[PDB]
């Protein structure tokens, strides 16, 4: 699968995989997690989504389980993780409230865990999951910069920050951010005109894409009838054209599909294979949003 | 009519006639676009507005007409045209459905036939008409840049886009984008207090405001009570105290007019008449916003 | 107290004192002014906040009235005023409507009102009190610039601007703006995800809090129970746990609280006495903003 360069440091497939829901399944055994592993890095699938909190802090162990079970397996994926959301499940159960650490022991802690429990001594890529409203961005940038300097983390970057997040944390810290993971999809739409999308695209952040199905709605009547109409086109599921319709954008939005599905992994490329021009993206945004793009103000 | 410069590259009249009604006219005939271009020029209005979508892609040619019949009468003016949106009418009616192009190639296409229509070698001034959820900053960029540097379009700016549309396309280009033509009137007060407004005054950028007499919806009672009595104070119209409330504002605001009726044509210039104090201009913005300007907190 | 340093040239109390109230109280005598200013300094709180606008623009007088028959005690504290609010009252009863100047011209009347009405040479701080839709910020710039040069203002910030509007003042001033006096408590919550704070924050710029306590509103449930268990865990009142979490922030908030009661001023302190971890921090905003924080977007 082709490949993109978040930085000079760090290179992903161009549709990533997301494990939030492999402890959900009924098979958690590693023979089961190496299965999709392999299931994706057969369609060419390299990079691996997950969180500290994922599964209530369980879902890195289980894909460890995976991994320290098959010597090798590791070198062939990226994995990106995230810490900075506590709530009171697992080893933070002692904990009184959901709320955010962005502290430099929590980022620490959290990390130290992730490498622990994934059996590996780096992570590709470092996110901070949200954004605090009590962040102390010196600290939190001193902590994520010495994490880049050890090799422990290869590149940093941030999920669901706003632009003033964003510009916050860059400010504290000497590494360049190399992504904003938030939402994107035909069922959520607001990052392309509200000013997200346009600053990550002025400083050439390539954002990644959570829910980029919108969430399950997508599928459960016009939107749907063109993804299948253009899909039947071009030989490719309704499924394949709405991650196509983000893989069109100029600012190379990496999707984040997740799936426990191994019929999905085996067909997630092909919107790799969708030709989408002007017209038909602004055909299936215009079904989406409901309404016409605003013409000429003189009218 | 006093000037405005927008650069060191360009300068309009401080009012300017906005064209997109000219193919509405019963009387389309070089004739009567001449007599039109010579009622704004008998007021010192040089500047004349259009864009490529005018007409359905016919009012540049319909203003070519009486350009092309008068030698000497594009001399005596500046043209602002736009493109940028592509509707299935005249040229475009191959068109599946409404978008925006900001491509290199439609742009020099609609430029192309910009020039030809009106029958000139160069426009003072290109807007990029809408803010392209599709846009490539980088391509438009350098097309805009190629067109200034050819000498065909003498300055570039924008139209309808918001502060992070304007940064975006403007940290892609080498030269400065010299306006952005948004709506602004007392029906339209956003942009004074949403950072629209703040955003190109830091900048120095000059806005032209469209709809500035609200779009036909100001004449159709307190603001308007107090329109007419200060235009009756100063021997003018309630349209010219409303271009005025516009001309006062520090941000060097360019309206743009747009009527076809030859006597609001003979009266536009009266708004330059009008002397508007700060407790005027916060006396009809709070007539328009319908409450008082927020006062001390502590209270 | 503990100090809080604005700038190299500007230290604050902690907790700054609110004189908006000064002229509400039945005794307006010099005697209880000195009063009022006394028990403050008892608690370590130095730091005084005026505005021109207060009481109808007699407040200052008032507050002089008392420091005009104390002589030593104006070395004793730091004095904040503001200016730019414009309301039919006192000596601008002249005043057609209420309008904001922020004219070279007003500011330095107000600010020599301010001296004379206070019997001072000198105001610590000085705030541009609203945004003014109407602003020129190079005039406004070069007005405030002077006053710093002049000795008379050790130091400017604004009150209630949005990030677009300081950002615009500060580009037209030689000075950095040392503070922005802004709504924030458990039942103002905006600024700390809508921007307003992150900016504030990026800049090393410490806002000033108004209405800390909510303004009345807070002591008028869930959030009321957890004020007063955390009080009665601390030995103090639910008043100081609300000025605590405000005292958290590693923004560096600077609460402003306006009391005429002598036994309110006397506890005022308290608030330093609260440790505030980032799990109680959590608690009462979660109760405040009345729902969970967002927790992982992939669920």
């Amino acid at each position: 699968m082709q490949r993109i360069a978040l930085s000079d440091k760090l290179e992903l497939s161009r549709i990533v995989y997301g494990m939030w829901r492999i402890g959900d399944d009924a098979d958690t055994s590693p023979a089961h997690v190496q299965a999709k592993i392999e299931a994706c890095l057969a369609q060419g699938i390299t990079t691996m989504d997950q969180a500290d909190i994922y599964g209530g802090y369980t879902a890195e162990a289980i894909l460890g389980g995976g991994l320290k079970a098959a010597p090798g397996l590791r070198d062939k994926i990226e994995i990106v993780t995230k810490c900075g959301i506590v709530a009171p499940a697992g080893r933070h159960s002692s904990a009184r409230v959901k709320h955010y650490d962005t502290t430099a022991g929590h980022i620490n802690v959290s990390v130290e865990a992730s490498l622990r429990d994934m059996g590996t001594d780096h992570v590709d890529l470092l996110l901070i999951h949200r954004p605090d409203p009590l962040i102390d961005a010196e600290e939190t940038g001193k902590a994520l910069d010495a994490l880049v300097a050890s090799g422990k983390v290869k590149a940093v970057g941030v999920s669901n920050f706003r632009p003033w997040d964003f510009s916050l944390l860059q400010s504290a810290m000497s590494n360049r951010l190399v992504t904003n993971q938030i939402e994107m999809s035909l069922l959520a739409t607001d990052t392309f005109t509200n000013g997200d999308l346009a600053y990550l695209q002025e400083k050439r952040v390539s954002p990644m894409a959570w829910s980029p199905l919108g969430g399950g709605s997508l599928f459960s009547g016009g939107t749907m009838a063109a993804l299948q109409r253009i899909g039947k086109e071009q030989g490719v599921d309704a499924t394949a054209v709405a991650i196509a319709w983000l893989l069109r954008h100029p600012a190379k939005i990496v999707p984040v599909l997740g799936t426990n599905n191994l019929e999905r992994i085996r067909t997630a490329a092909d919107a790799l294979r969708v030709t989408m021009d002007r017209q038909t993206w602004f055909e299936l945004y215009t079904l989406a949003i409901g309404k016409e793009v605003a013409l000429e103000h003189h009218h």
